[PDB]
């Protein structure tokens, strides 16, 4: 009922994020998204291309960010929401835009050169 994503049981840690902001301040949205369909017509995967902290806000700016992956939009599975659907949702510039970002515990894969010499 409440939650559910091909796995009700509990395994390994995880931190989910949810951002619910009203419209996008008129005009066009503030951030762009990527739609992958592999070799089909519907959606298969969504990724955050660009994101503006000014167009959005210092509140949802922490939750969302460029590089993450949108699991659900407005409270719906993108893995099922046809491309047009995944895009239309964004077009909505007069309604509460909900974005569910997934945050993993694992550390950020950075370089591999610490403080040399001792």
């Amino acid at each position: 009922g409440s939650s559910g994503s091909s796995g009700v049981q509990d395994q390994l840690p995880y931190s989910v994020t949810l951002i619910s902001m009203p419209a996008t301040t008129e005009c066009r949205r503030g951030f762009s998204v990527t739609v992958e369909s592999a070799s089909s017509n519907y959606a298969t995967t969504v990724q955050v291309k660009e994101v503006n902290r000014m167009h959005i806000s210092p509140n949802n700016r922490n939750a969302i960010h460029p590089g993450d992956r949108i699991l659900e939009i407005n409270g719906t599975p993108v893995r099922t929401l046809r491309v047009e659907e995944v895009e239309d949702a964004i077009k909505q510039t007069s309604q509460t835009l909900q974005l569910l970002i997934e945050h993993d515990p694992v550390p950020q894969r950075l370089d591999q050169s610490g403080p040399s010499s001792g």
